[PDB]
């Protein structure tokens, strides 16, 4: 018996990680969002171990990161990491209006989307749990990466320091997953994900049960069984780094790449649909609670 993944808890850990307004590294509502989900975890049942470093952006930018991860049953040795980033990006810099293009986004879908269907996922883990044992690793400082209008070098690495970092120093000396999922942009209306293509390239083994499990679980015209684009995220450095398994739920849109919303002002609430974080957070629960 898989768990029901519930849309509407989801749906409004989303919207309370909106209400602080943007969660830009070195900012307090940045450090309000971080002890909320940190607070919420820990309601959930989970060992919390906070990771606190200085990481140093594209820019020579100090920021004040702070990874968070929830464990359950924290001494086993057989393991699913699930990861989201928390952060927002500080710059609206895709916007189609040039005014906006120094104003931080909510990052309701990029960033909120990710974290809140992994807190109703530790609900329910908590409530129920899997034969594994669930680590829930919210990743800071993902989105601080070169912008746009920037003329200069556009470095891979700039992206994702809190992964990077994550891999590199692990919470727990010795740290193993069998493998891992990182959800991005996992609430909007009309989304659509395609098998990305780091995720084939180190775990396609991870894509095909994933995929499989949605198609099982009624979402086969959400979770479509094709290739999309290659796109560096957490998974990359994660796979890299700590040689775990992960892959990138992420969408694809044909026209734009990534969702018409992505690093726009217009990445808030009224373009999240709780159907879409049903579809990923249940594909998830079903692939997890089947791990024996
Ligand atoms: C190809 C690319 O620029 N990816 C940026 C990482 C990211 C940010 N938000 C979502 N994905
Ligand atoms: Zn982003």
């Amino acid at each position: 018996n898989v768990p029901q993944f519930d849309a509407d808890s989801a749906y409004l850990y989303v919207k309370n990680q909106v209400d602080f307004g943007p969660r830009v590294p070195n900012t307090k509502e940045h450090v309000a969002c971080g002890n909320y989900l940190a607070g919420k975890l820990e309601a959930f049942g989970a060992k919390v171990t906070n990771q606190y470093a200085d990481l140093i952006a594209y820019d020579g930018t100090l920021l004040k990161a702070r990874n968070i991860i929830g464990s359950y049953k924290p001494e086993s040795k057989k393991r699913i990491a699930l990861f989201a980033h928390w952060d927002t990006r500080p710059w609206a810099d895709n916007d189609a209006d040039e005014k906006n293009h120094h104003t931080p986004i909510l990052g309701a879908n990029d960033g909120a989307s990710g974290v809140g269907a992994l807190l109703e996922i530790a609900r329910l883990v908590n409530q129920q749990q899997p034969e594994l044992g669930i680590d829930i690793i919210f990743l800071d400082a993902e989105d601080y990466g070169t912008p746009q209008f920037y003329e200069g070098k556009h470095k891979e690495e700039a992206w994702c320091l809190g992964s990077q970092y994550w891999s590199r120093n692990p919470h727990v000396q010795g740290y193993n997953a069998r493998f891992g999922i990182l959800l991005d942009m996992v609430g909007g209306e009309n989304s659509v994900f395609l098998k990305e293509g780091y995720s084939e390239e180190f775990a396609p083994d991870i894509n095909k049960k994933v995929w499989k499990a949605a198609k099982k679980a009624g979402y086969g015209k959400t979770f479509i069984d094709e290739r999309g684009d290659t796109i560096t995220d957490d998974h990359l450095f994660i796979n890299r780094l700590a040689r775990i398994k992960t892959i990138d739920i992420i969408p694809n849109d044909p026209e734009t790449g990534f969702p018409p919303t992505w690093h726009t002002i217009h990445d808030n609430m009224d373009h999240i649909d709780k159907n879409t974080l049903k579809a990923v957070g249940q594909t998830v629960l079903e692939v997890i609670y089947n791990e024996k």
